[PDB]
């Protein structure tokens, strides 16, 4: 099977770390479902989760931007028909998909913050499952007041549902990486961008190192607007942007409507 694996690539010609153990491909699958929608995957590599798709009876179109891989997938997928697309991850038209879609894929870890952003903000899909480096799903499900949580966090919560559902080894991938991995799942609610709330997250979180009140003052914000903010939604003076969740934010968003 690693040998299997080193055959196929030398049969080909054959940069990447390739997800390959059956065993981790079972729960992602498993993870991923019910399969709703069509399904979407990036970066198939040798086809082995987007065998395990076509496999659980999903319609699977599989985005990879190596056209050197395409006899690869064609000889790894062969009774199953699939649809391959050789395009960049982020210049396939998402925002082109069939509303209910799925994506269900292992990430890049260049690509994961940027195409998941861009997902969420799409407000089409059903559940994005995705495997991506461990630090990257710590920052997608941050709890407040942990140095993971900030503004990723905070994007994430306001479209989506969020879970971390289990790490991945090396083990699953070859050659192995030097990272943890792990299974990601978001649930979009149908909520869209609110482009004036994440101008203040943005803010809040600009200057790292001080209270809300003195990063929102260097932001722009009116100081006494924000300290009356704060004190009518019974906030300690002194409070730190990490310290607010989503509902928070919603309601320093309303209390300084106009500020601007």
């Amino acid at each position: 099977s690693p040998q299997s694996v080193r055959a196929l690539l030398e049969r080909h010609g054959l940069g990447q770390n390739f997800l390959v153990s059956e065993a981790h491909l079972r729960r992602i699958v498993e993870a991923a479902r019910p399969f709703t929608g069509p399904v979407f995957e990036v970066g198939p590599g040798l086809g082995a989760l987007t065998r395990a798709l076509l496999e659980a009876g999903a319609e699977v179109t599989a985005i990879e931007k190596d056209l050197r891989l395409r006899p690869v997938l064609e000889e790894t997928l062969s009774g199953l028909p699939v649809r391959l697309v050789f395009q960049d991850a982020l210049l396939y038209p998402w925002e082109e998909v069939p509303q209910g879609s799925l994506l269900v894929a292992n990430l890049p870890y260049h690509i994961a913050t940027p195409l998941v952003t861009r997902l969420l903000k799409t407000g089409r899909f059903a559940r994005l499952v995705f495997l991506v480096q461990k630090e990257v799903a710590e920052r997608m499900t941050a709890r407040p007041k942990t140095p993971a949580y900030g503004v990723l966090t905070l994007r994430v919560a306001h479209h989506a549902v969020a879970e971390r559902l289990f790490d991945l080894p090396p083990g699953a991938f070859f050659p192995p990486p030097k990272v943890w991995s792990s299974l990601v799942r978001l649930t979009p609610t149908g909520a869209l961008d609110d482009p004036g709330l994440f101008r203040l997250v943005e803010a809040a979180f600009g200057k790292r190192r001080k209270t809300l009140l003195n990063a929102l003052a260097a932001a722009g914000y009116p100081k006494a607007r924000v300290e009356e903010a704060l004190r009518a939604l019974g906030l300690p003076p002194r409070v730190r942007a990490e310290e607010l969740d989503l509902e928070a934010f919603r309601r320093l968003r309303e209390g300084l409507e106009g500020a601007v």
